[PDB]
């Protein structure tokens, strides 16, 4: 199971079906849980848990110091959740604790060759970011958001739920849940109606956030505005009160 | 020459040919097939089913013959075919066909392809391109022969990138690139044809000419591309540049990068 | 041992007597590596290569390789390495050509993040950040304490000056002036790199000097030769506009707008 030209330091901590590939490096204070295979050429730094039926890929540094100039070397976390793929030479950073001490990735995750995760940024579940996306530090991004490749975020930008990146977008901004954007700089067009039919959203609801976007991007009104006049759908609709609420959160604006 | 470093690990299925190189800690899969005089580096990664031909030369910390990462593309057996005389540098990563469409990535002769590029699934490369650093083909991308696309050029699935074509670094290809054609920017824009690889390659004067043309014709004249098509028959039939020409345009139903 | 087991050491290497090497690396023919130095697990160097004090290198990297420039045909160029550098993941730096320097050169102090490249014949100063992926084609100059941000792109032969700033996937195809902040796609000038300025403890009077001397090349309609002419006076005071209008003189590719 574990291949003998592996290196388990010996305060690491494996379920008993963890699969590590030859020379990979399991380093001091990392948990490895139940089923998740580590390939070969892999690099595991901690304090770092992963969790179930996680899969991790050659070439892979996962839960290494960040190299930002503000990390003086304390004893930050980095967690991550079940059933990921993190896939060629990803990158993963620990925390800071000018932060929260913690990048965190939660489950079902899709993390594609050469992307690079920086320090205190957090993933929801089921997201997917493709091929050499950056997220900066402190990025959070929420449940289902699709990363084209190259995409790149700044520091501290949120992405919201269902949300959809172009290839090669650099994104400076929040993104509201479900919003469509591309280009550098980035910009918003519309929404992802593919991904609401993949969850089986309504045609009610899908008609309701078509609108929502309506009033956000087309009518002219203000944030304020926009807020006050989606309140009704909000109650009304669960889908579109999580629109409501990424662009509520959205202290430092929206990509327009 | 033949030098098969001890500590790296070859599956009893995979098939060495003469004067076979595979360096330290890289690992030769099942089904993978090398031809002779490859010279395989050190922390190589080589999954099959893969043929690679003769006189390659594959560098450190490429994956070759990975399976596409979408899950949502299972399928098998899929394949990847490498010709020979390519040289693979440092991190690149090289993924299998997929069942729904050819199940098969194809690289022909002579490429340079350079660190950390990445050939996606269904991909079909030709002879003598040049994919500089971090170029990154989506999937089910044709890249014709002696086609270059600079540092960090993205293409977008299916899209098809032109014999002699060029795009500067940085580039993000959303539509076909003609045989010849200069694009930049993000999204690509057409500017000019490759009139520096054209010289360099002995094109002929009265050639050059002619593209110089038939790229006005196309781009320029404010024609329809149907009818850019029919004004540029009578060239086509005197210079096969010109046909390669409009060629690559007449089989973008994808449309044109403008 | 201070030296992995694991690792592959050429007998032709010299390495100071406390270097660290971590297993499945390789220390080529011809490579120097100085006090103080540790090279991680699954490193590739190759020489003729020269590394300094003090510096750490991460795994994945590929330090002293062969260009892929088609005109370099097997010759023993060099890279040059100082101390105190940090190379994260994946970084790869390639020697030089006999058509230029025939080296690579790499100062002091210097931050190359993960993926960094450094194409044949650069030479970066000291103090300089390469954030994530940042690329430098070929025959690129980055002088003291720049700052490119992750993604950044550099055409070959492109001078990136002293105490500029790139910002996040900027593709520069001109040189950048010493100073200046740069962004986008083509990339743009917007400003002066005045937080820079300030963290490195540059007084008032110089900061606004440069301001004015921005204003003389940028916002004034000058061409290059008459700008130059008009910094003389300002340059002879300040050795920061100095540095500035050596930047914007020794151009060859002409400058960001
Ligand atoms: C002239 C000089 O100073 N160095 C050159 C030399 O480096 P060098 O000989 O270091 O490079 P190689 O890749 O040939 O070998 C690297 C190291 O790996 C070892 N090894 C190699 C293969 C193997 O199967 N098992 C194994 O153990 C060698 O014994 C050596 O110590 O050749 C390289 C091209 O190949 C060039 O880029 C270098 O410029
Ligand atoms: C594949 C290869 O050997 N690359 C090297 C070559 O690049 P390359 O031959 O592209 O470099 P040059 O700078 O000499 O090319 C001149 C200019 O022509 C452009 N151009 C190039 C090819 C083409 O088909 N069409 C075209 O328009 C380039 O973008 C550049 O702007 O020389 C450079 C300068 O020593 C090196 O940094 C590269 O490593």
């Amino acid at each position: 199971l574990i291949d003998p030209r592996a290196i388990i330091d010996p305060s690491a901590r494996l379920a008993a079906d963890v699969q590590v590939g030859p020379w990979s490096i399991v380093g001091a204070e990392v948990e490895i849980g139940e089923g998740t295979v580590i390939g070969p050429h892999v690099v595991l730094k901690g304090p770092t848990k992963i969790g179930k039926h996680n899969r991790i890929y050659q070439f892979s540094s996962v839960g290494e110091d960040t190299p930002d100039l503000k990390y003086k070397g304390e004893p930050t976390r980095l967690v991550i959740g079940d059933h990921n793929v993190i896939r060629e030479g990803v990158t993963i950073h620990r925390g800071t604790v000018q932060d929260r001490a913690e990048t965190t990735i939660g489950d079902h995750n899709l993390i594609m060759a050469y992307a690079h995760i920086g320090h205190d940024s957090v993933i929801g579940n089921h997201c997917i970011l493709v091929n050499n996306t950056a997220l900066a530090g402190h990025v959070h991004v929420d449940d289902w958001a699709i990363l084209s490749g190259y995409t790149l975020v700044h520091q501290y930008c949120r992405i919201g739920a269902h949300s959809f990146s172009g290839m090669g977008s650099a994104i400076g901004k929040d993104v509201p849940a479900y919003v469509t954007v591309f280009g550098n700089p980035a910009e918003a067009r519309s929404m992802n109606f593919e991904g609401m039919r993949r969850r089986g959203f309504s045609s009610e609801a899908i008609h309701a956030l078509r609108r929502a976007y309506k009033v956000v991007y087309r009518q002219g009104h203000t944030v304020e505005e926009a807020l006050a006049e989606l309140a009704e759908s909000a109650a009304q609709f669960p889908e579109v009160a999580v629109f409501r609420d990424s662009i509520q959160s959205a202290t430092r604006g929206i990509t327009r």
